C-alpha cells in the first residue's frame, strides 16, 4: 500500500492548473509568477465519492501534494522551507479543488443528467 513510501492509497490530478494568486502586493504576487514553474501542477488526493465534501480531502491532498513532491525531492538532499510552502498551498488549494470540482462533476455532472 506504498507508491512513494505510503501514498499507496492518493491518486494523481488532472495536470490542467497554475492559477495567479495574489499576496496583495507584487513583492511575492510576483516572485510566484517567475517561481510557478517548478511547482507541480498535478495535486494528490483520493476518491470524494467517499467524502461528505471534497474541503475535507482538499485541505489534506495539499499536504500530501507538497510531502508527494518534496519527499521524492529530498531523497536528492534537497529541501523546502516555508516561504516555498506557501507558494504552493496559494495554488495547490486552488488545484486540487478544481481537480476534485472535476473529478466530482464531469464525471457524473449529476449521474448522467447532463
Amino acid at each position: 500500500g506504498s507508491v512513494v513510501g505510503g501514498l499507496g492509497g492518493y491518486m494523481l490530478g488532472s495536470a490542467m492548473s497554475r492559477p495567479m494568486i495574489h499576496f496583495g502586493n507584487d513583492w511575492e504576487d510576483r516572485y510566484y509568477r517567475e517561481n510557478m514553474y517548478r511547482y507541480p501542477n498535478q495535486v494528490y488526493y483520493r476518491p470524494v465519492d467517499q467524502y461528505s465534501n471534497q474541503n475535507n480531502a482538499v485541505h489534506d491532498c495539499v499536504n500530501i501534494t507538497i510531502k508527494q513532491h518534496t519527499v521524492t525531492t529530498t531523497t536528492k538532499g534537497e529541501n523546502f522551507t516555508e516561504t516555498d510552502v506557501k507558494m504552493m498551498e496559494r495554488v495547490v488549494e486552488q488545484m486540487c479543488v478544481t481537480q476534485y470540482q472535476k473529478e466530482s462533476q464531469a464525471y457524473y455532472d449529476g449521474r448522467r443528467s447532463s
